[PDB]
């Protein structure tokens, strides 16, 4: 269990914003869609049997919610998501910080970009990514209930766009899914 708290991610930010008065047009939205109970449950955007096959089980438009009835007010096709403007620091690497509440052996820690061009008002697909990672951790250390990770950001990508962050699990087929919205300077 857990999500991206730097950046926050998209389930997490609406949490942060508190469940019983959402701010944001977005969060509030998502709270209309499919309740409080979806932020309540903030760090369980799960498929238990990914097994590392993730389209089979996280159905295109559903991305952001993980394919579960549970989080489908995170699916809304809408611009205003809140995003983060994001670059690397000096070293040429951003430094993800993801909230562990439940710390597991690890696989990897994916993360997908949207396409050149991505209309945020098109429902989430995984044609929608790049169909490979722009960074693949296959080491994480627990630091604080956290994993810090280094990751390159894309190369040349610009304006808002949609990194989709994947935790599979090591020691079960349990995967984690953690959309984070962001933007990208010129
Ligand atoms: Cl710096």
């Amino acid at each position: 269990h857990g999500s991206m708290e730097t950046p926050p991610s998209r389930v997490y930010g609406c949490f942060l914003e508190g469940p019983e008065n959402p701010k944001s047009a977005a969060c509030k939205a998502a709270v209309a869609a499919g309740g409080t109970q979806a932020l309540y449950d903030w760090n369980g955007v799960n498929q238990g049997n990914a097994n590392g096959n993730h389209q089979a089980v996280v159905p295109d438009g559903q991305l952001c919610g993980a394919g579960k009835a549970l989080f489908k007010g995170l699916n809304l096709a809408r611009s205003d998501w809140p995003s983060t403007a994001i670059a690397p620091d000096a070293s040429g690497n951003f430094q993800f910080v993801y909230k562990a509440s439940a710390p597991h052996a690890t696989r990897y820690f994916d993360f997908y970009i949207t396409k050149d061009g991505y209309n945020p008002e098109k429902p989430l697909a995984w044609s929608d990514l790049e169909p490979a990672p722009f960074c693949s951790i296959t080491s994480v250390k627990l630091e604080n209930g956290t994993y810090r990770m280094n990751c390159p950001l894309p190369q040349g990508k610009t304006g808002k766009h949609v990194i989709y962050n994947v935790w599979q699990r090591s020691d079960s087929p349990e995967a984690f899914y953690a959309c984070i919205d962001v933007s990208f300077s010129g």
